RNA sequence: GCGAGCGUAGUUCAAUGGUAAAACAUCUCCUUGCCAAGGAGAAGAUACGGGUUCGAUUCCCGCCGCUCGCCCC
C-alpha cells in the first residue's frame, strides 16, 4: 500500500521507542525552528545522557507565500532526535530506521553530502551532513560542537527530518496538498485554514505597534527573571521575544542598521541566559548521571584509516599529507622501501608501501666527540671530557682516532645502531603519522582528538602479521569494510599482498584517477543515443567524482516546454544545486531535453530516474513562475527598488552608489581619452547600470548577477552597444575570467572599482593578511589587470582626487596616498608573477606607479634589455657621481656658469652633459636610453680623475657640486638606479 | 583571557649535546688626493632566568616581546 501521513508518525515513534529515546510532546510556545526548544539548546549542556525524539510544529513567518508555492509553507511538521552520548552507530541506526519507515534501502540513492550548520542567533554550530535520496533533501545530520558560548562535553548527535516532503516525494504527488493525512482525509483540506489567514495575518494585517513594544517588553522581562536565579521562565520568554523579531521581518519594517542591533541584544540574552542552566543544575548533583572519559623478505605493507564520509576538498588533501609525510619517516629510520602509492575514497585513505624489509641496515656510524685540544691534555691521562664520552658511548679509550678539520682537528669514535626487527619501529611510531595530519575544520566525537571526521577502524597490516597499535581507541586489526548493506558487508584480508585485488572484488574502485576515466566513458556513450554531448567543466567533475565509490550513469528527460527560460538558467540550476551533466546537440548546439545524473553503488534504474526527474521538473517551475513574473515590467522600474540592499552602515544603499558613479563618469571617460562621439551612450548606459541585483531571478542564483541584466536590456529593445556594457561591469569576477573588451563597458568597471575603493578607505576599513571583510585586494587586483591588459593610459592619483569629491563624507589627503600606495604594491605581486626579477619591478615602480600599463610595458622590457652585456657598466657609471651628492648640500644653492669654470675637463663634460640632456625628457622611454647615455660615460672617468672635486675653494666647490648633481640627476622621470642589482 | 609559531652581529642568514661560520654595512689601513675599482685586517651575536649533564643556539621548565587563529567584534 501508500503510506499516509498519520502512520508515520506511528512508524518513527515505536522504532525510536525500542532503541531506548524517551518520546515527549511538542512545543508550547511558538518555535521559529526546530532546534530552540527547550527540550534541545538547554539539555544538551552539562554530562548526563540524553535520548529524546519527538515532533513538533515550525512556524516561519517570513516564509509565507499565501499557500500557493508547493515548497514554502508558514508552518511545516519536523521530527527531531537527540543522542547523547553518540553510541558509534549514529548513521547506521538512522539507516535501519529508514528502512523500518517502508522505503527500502537496495533500491535508492541514499547518499550523504557535506553540509556545516551554524546559527549566530543563539551561537551554535556543528558538522554534519544532508541525506540525498535521488535528489531529495530530507534529512539533516549533525554533530554539534558549541551550544551559546560554552563548548559541548560530550558532544551530541541531532537528526532532524523534514516530513513534510517525506511523503510528498514518496507517494507522487505534485502538490503539497495532495499529501493525504489518513486513509480518508488528506492534508490540503484540514491545515489550510491555519496556513491562509496566518499568511495574511504576516503579510500585511500584521499590527506593527503593538510588536515593537512587546519586544522591548519581553527582553527587559527575561533580563528581570534571569537575575533572579529562574532560568525555565527566562528562556521561555526569550522564544516569544524572538517571535516577534521574525513577525516583524515579515512585515517588512526592520531598517538594513537595526538588523545588527537586533542580532546583538538576542544574542547576548540567549549567551547570558545559557550559563545559568549549568550553574544551576550542577548543585543538584546531577542526578541522570555523569559521564567519564629471523630475517625473511621485503613483503607489502598497506595502511587505512577508515572514516565515514569526508567533504570533496580534504580527501585531496589528507592522501598527500599522508603520503609525503610517510616516504619521510621511513627514510628517518633507515627503511628500505620500493614505489610507494596513496588512494583515497570518502570512506577511506590508503597508502600501499611494496617491498619494505623486515630489518634495519645495521651500519656503524662516526660520531663528532669534543674538540681534541680539550679533551686531551699535553701530558698524562686524558681529560675528564674524554672519559665522559667513553662512558657515554661505552666505547673503549683507544677507539679514539685524530682526523684532521678545522683549526682542532676532532675527536673520533666509531658506534653501533642498534638494528631493530622493523615492526616495533611502526608500532611506535605510526599513532605520530596518522595525528600528524591537519584540515581547516575538525570535530570530537568521544576523545580530544582533532579530525576531520569520526575514524570508524583501522586497518595496518605487514606481509602477515598485524602492526598492534591503538588511536582513538580503536585497535587496528585486519577486517575491513565494502559498500553499505551490500553482501560483503565487512570481510577479512588475509594478507596485505592481495589487498588491491579484493577491494575491485567487492566493487570499489578505490583509485582516484580511474573513477574519472568511468564517468567519462559511459557519460559521453550515454549521449549517442539521443545524438549530443555531455559538458563537462572541471570544477564540477572534479567534486563528482569524490563524491561516489562506484559511479553507475543514468540519463533523464524532462518537458520542452522548459527551453523558453535563458540558457544559462538551466545550466545553472543542473549544475549548482543537484550537480548533473547538461546535454547539448552537435548540430545546432542548444541545450537538449536531457540530463545525465551518477548513481552509487547498485541501485534500481527505473526508480531512480523515476525520482529524480519529479525532482527536476519542480525546481523549474519555480524558476519560470520567478523568471514569468519578474518579466511583467521592464528593467527602468527595478532601478527604484533596489535600496533594500545595503552596501556599507556609513555609505549607505546601492541608488547612492549608482547615483555617484553615474554623475562621475564624464571625467573618468574623459582621463581615458576616449573620444567625444562616443559621451552620450555611456551616459545612458550608467542610467540602467546594475540594476539586476534587486530582480527576482537573481535574488536566490546569486551567480547570475550581471548576464541578466544584459539578457533583460537585450528583450527590452535597446541598442547592442549598451547591453555589452551592462554585462561587463562585473569582469572579471573571478580568477581567470575575461576581461573587458569594448570602449564604454571599460570606463564603467574602472568607475565602479575606484569608487568601491574610496568609499570603503574612506571608512577605514583596511583588511589584514588573514580577513577579507569585503575582498579589497580582489578588486584592485581586477582593477590593475583591466588597466595593463587592455593598454589604457591612465593616471590614479588625478583620477582618484576626482573620484573622492563626490563622496558624501570628506576625506582627507591621506587616503588617496594610502590608497595609491596599496594598488602599487598589488601591482607590483602582479608584475612579479611572469618571471620579472624583484629588484627590477622593485626599482621601477618607485617612479613609474602613475600609469600601470606604461609600468608594465617598462619593466618587461628594461629585464631584457640588462642582458646586454653593457648594462653594469651604465649601472656604475651614472651614480658613481650619486654616492658623492649625499653629504654636503651647499651646492644646490646656485647652478652652473661660465665665467669660474676650471680646465677643458670640466668644460667637455658640461658640453657632453648639455648635448644628451636634450633626448632625455620625462616622457621619454628607455629603448635609447642607454644608447644615448653611452657617450657621456668616456669623459666622466678623465673629470673624476684629473679635477680633484675636493672642496678647496667655496665657490669651485659649489659649482662642481651643482654640475655633478646636475649630471646624476638624468634618470629621474625614467627609472632609479638603488635597487638595481649591479650596485 | 585561550592555542600555535617564534627570537642569533646594525640588517639578511650557517650548524649540531662540545673550542660559534659567511655576505652586507662600519672602521683601520696599502693604490696618486676625494666616490667607483684590486688587497689586508679589525670590531661585531645566540631575548631573559633556572634545572641536569664534564659540557645545551640544541633537552625540560619559567618569563619577555613579536606574529596568527579563537574569545570579543
Amino acid at each position: 500500500s501508500v503510506l499516509t501521513f498519520q502512520q508515520a508518525i506511528q512508524r518513527l515513534q515505536d522504532y525510536w521507542a525500542s532503541v531506548g529515546c524517551a518520546v515527549m510532546q511538542c512545543s508550547n510556545t511558538e518555535v521559529g525552528a526546530g532546534t530552540m526548544n527547550p527540550l534541545t539548546f538547554l539539555r544538551v549542556l552539562g554530562p548526563e545522557p540524553w535520548n529524546v525524539a519527538y515532533v513538533e510544529p515550525s512556524i516561519r513567518p517570513d516564509d509565507s507565500r499565501y499557500g500557493d508555492n508547493p515548497n514554502r509553507l508558514q508552518r511545516h511538521t519536523q521530527f527531531q532526535v537527540i543522542l547523547k552520548p553518540d553510541p558509534g552507530n549514529s548513521q547506521d541506526l538512522f539507516l535501519h530506521s529508514l528502512s523500518a519507515l517502508g522505503i527500502n534501502v537496495r533500491e535508492h540513492d541514499i547518499r550523504f553530502v557535506e553540509d556545516n550548520w551554524e546559527s549566530p542567533v543563539l551561537g551554535a554550530w556543528g558538522l554534519g551532513w544532508e541525506v540525498w535520496m535521488d535528489g531529495m533533501e530530507i534529512t539533516q545530520f549533525t554533530y554539534f560542537q558549541q551550544s551559546g558560548s560554552l563548548p559541548l562535553l560530550p558532544v551530541s548527535v541531532e537528526i532532524t527530518y523534514g516530513l513534510e516532503r517525506i511523503l510528498m516525494s514518496l507517494q507522487g504527488v505534485d502538490h503539497f496538498k495532495n499529501i493525504q493525512y489518513t486513509k480518508g482525509i488528506t492534508y490540503g483540506e484540514l491545515f489550510l485554514e491555519n496556513e491562509k489567514e496566518m499568511s495574511a495575518y504576516y503579510l500585511e494585517h500584521a499590527n506593527v505597534d503593538n510588536i515593537q513594544k512587546h519586544f522591548d517588553d519581553f527582553e527587559e522581562e527575561a533580563r528581570s527573571l534571569l537575575s533572579l536565579w529562574l532560568p525555565i521562565p527566562a528562556y521561555d520568554h526569550v522564544l516569544k521575544a524572538s517571535h516577534a523579531f521574525n513577525i516583524l521581518d515579515s512585515r517588512g519594517f526592520v531598517g538594513v542598521t537595526e538588523r545588527a542591533r537586533y542580532f546583538g541584544r538576542m544574542r547576548s540574552l540567549a549567551r547570558q541566559c545559557a550559563q545559568l542552566w549549568v550553574k544551576t543544575r550542577e548543585n543538584l548533583g546531577y542526578p541522570l548521571g555523569t559521564y567519564q572519559e629471523v630475517v625473511g623478505q621485503p613483503r607489502a605493507f598497506v595502511l587505512e584509516i577508515g572514516t565515514e564520509e569526508l567533504p570533496p576538498h580534504d580527501v585531496i588533501e589528507a592522501t598527500k599529507q599522508l603520503e609525503k609525510s610517510l616516504i619521510q619517516i621511513l627514510e628517518k629510520r633507515r627503511l628500505s622501501h620500493g614505489k610507494v602509492r596513496s588512494y583515497g575514497t570518502p570512506r577511506r585513505l590508503a597508502v600501499v608501501v611494496e617491498n619494505l624489509n623486515m630489518k634495519q641496515m645495521e651500519e656503524e656510524i662516526e660520531l663528532r666527540g669534543p674538540p681534541v685540544a680539550k679533551a686531551f691534555d699535553q701530558e698524562g691521562r686524558p681529560t675528564k671530557a674524554a672519559e665522559g664520552f667513553c662512558r657515554k658511548n661505552n666505547v673503549p679509550i683507544d677507539s679514539l682516532y685524530r682526523r684532521t678539520d678545522g683549526k682542532t682537528e676532532y675527536i673520533y669514535a666509531r658506534v653501533k645502531e642498534s638494528a631493530r626487527f622493523a615492526d616495533e619501529v611502526l608500532t611506535e611510531d605510526l599513532p605520530t603519522i596518522i595525528s600528524g595530519i591537519s584540515f581547516p575544520k575538525s570535530m570530537r566525537w568521544n576523545s580530544n582528538i582533532v579530525f576531520s571526521r569520526p575514524i570508524r577502524w583501522i586497518f595496518a597490516l605487514h606481509g602477515d602479521l598485524i602492526v598492534p597499535f591503538c588511536f582513538a581507541g580503536i585497535s587496528s586489526g585486519n577486517q575491513s569494510c565494502g559498500l553499505r548493506n551490500s553482501s560483503l558487508a565487512n570481510f577479512k584480508v588475509e594478507a596485505a599482498e592481495l589487498y588491491l585485488h579484493t577491494l575491485e572484488k567487492a566493487g570499489i574502485l578505490i583509485d582516484m584517477q580511474e573513477r574519472k576515466q568511468r564517468i567519462l566513458h559511459d557519460s559521453s556513450i550515454l549521449a549517442e543515443g539521443v545524438g549530443g554531448d555531455i559538458i563537462a567543466p572541471d570544477s564540477l567533475v572534479q567534486e563528482v567524482i569524490n563524491l561516489v565509490e562506484a559511479p553507475m550513469p543514468i540519463i533523464g528527460r524532462y518537458d520542452v516546454s522548459f527551453l523558453a527560460l535563458p540558457k544559462d538558467v538551466l545550466i545553472t540550476v543542473m549544475q549548482k544545486h543537484q550537480k548533473y551533466f547538461p546535454v547539448t546537440s552537435k548540430t545546432m548546439g542548444n541545450l537538449l531535453p536531457c540530463f545525465i545524473t551518477v548513481a552509487n553503488g547498485a541501485i534500481k534504474e527505473e526508480v531512480v530516474r523515476k525520482g529524480n526527474e519529479a525532482v527536476l521538473r519542480a525546481r523549474y517551475e519555480d524558476a519560470k513562475f520567478f523568471y514569468k513574473m519578474d518579466t511583467q515590467k521592464k528593467l527602468s522600474e527595478f532601478r527604484d527598488q533596489l535600496s533594500s540592499i545595503l552596501f556599507h552602515e556609513r555609505l549607505g544603499t546601492m541608488l547612492d552608489k549608482m547615483k555617484r558613479v553615474e554623475n562621475t563618469v564624464a571625467e573618468v571617460a574623459l582621463l581615458l581619452g576616449i573620444n567625444e562621439k562616443m559621451i552620450p551612450a555611456i551616459k545612458d548606459a550608467a542610467a540602467l547600470a546594475m540594476s539586476d541585483l534587486a530582480t527576482n531571478i537573481v535574488t536566490e542564483f546569486t551567480s547570475l548577477a550581471g548576464i541578466m541584466a544584459r539578457h533583460y536590456a537585450l528583450r527590452d529593445g535597446l541598442s547592442e552597444q549598451i547591453a555589452e556594457a551592462l554585462f561587463e561591469i562585473t569582469l572579471p569576477r573571478f580568477s581567470g575570467d575575461v576581461f573587458p573588451k569594448t570602449d564604454p563597458g571599460i570606463v564603467l568597471a574602472v568607475t565602479d572599482r575606484l569608487d568601491s575603493l574610496v568609499g570603503l578607505f574612506g571608512a577605514g576599513c583596511q583588511p589584514s593578511s588573514t580577513n577579507d571583510p569585503f575582498g579589497l585586494r580582489r578588486i584592485s587586483y581586477g582593477l590593475v589587470q583591466i588597466l595593463v591588459e587592455n593598454k589604457k593610459n591612465f593616471d590614479l592619483t588625478k583620477a582618484l582626487t576626482l573620484v573622492a569629491e563626490e563622496q558624501p563624507i570628506t576625506i582627507d589627503s591621506g587616503v588617496i596616498d594610502e590608497v595609491v600606495q596599496f594598488v602599487t604594491r598589488r601591482l607590483e605581486q602582479l608584475l612579479v608573477d611572469e618571471g620579472i626579477n624583484c629588484e627590477i619591478v622593485r626599482s621601477v615602480l618607485i617612479e613609474r606607479a602613475n600609469c600601470p600599463y606604461l609600468a608594465s610595458q617598462t619593466a618587461i622590457e628594461m629585464e631584457a634589455f640588462s642582458r646586454t652585456e653593457d648594462f653594469p657598466k651604465i649601472v656604475e657609471a651614472y651614480s658613481r657621481p650619486t654616492r658623492i651628492i649625499r653629504g654636503k648640500e651647499i651646492g644646490s644653492a646656485l647652478e652652473v656658469d661660465a665665467s669660474v669654470f676650471e680646465k677643458d675637463e670640466e668644460r667637455a663634460l658640461w658640453s657632453a652633459y648639455l648635448e644628451v640632456a636634450d633626448k632625455i625628457h620625462p616622457g621619454v622611454d628607455i629603448k635609447a636610453f642607454a644608447d644615448a647615455s653611452l657617450e657621456l660615460l668616456q669623459p666622466l672617468e678623465d673629470f673624476f680623475t684629473n679635477v680633484f672635486v675636493m672642496a678647496e675653494d667655496e665657490k669651485v666647490r659649489n659649482n662642481r657640486l651643482a654640475l655633478l648633481t646636475k649630471v646624476a640627476s638624468l634618470p629621474k622621470g625614467i627609472a632609479d638606479l638603488s635597487v638595481l642589482p649591479g650596485f
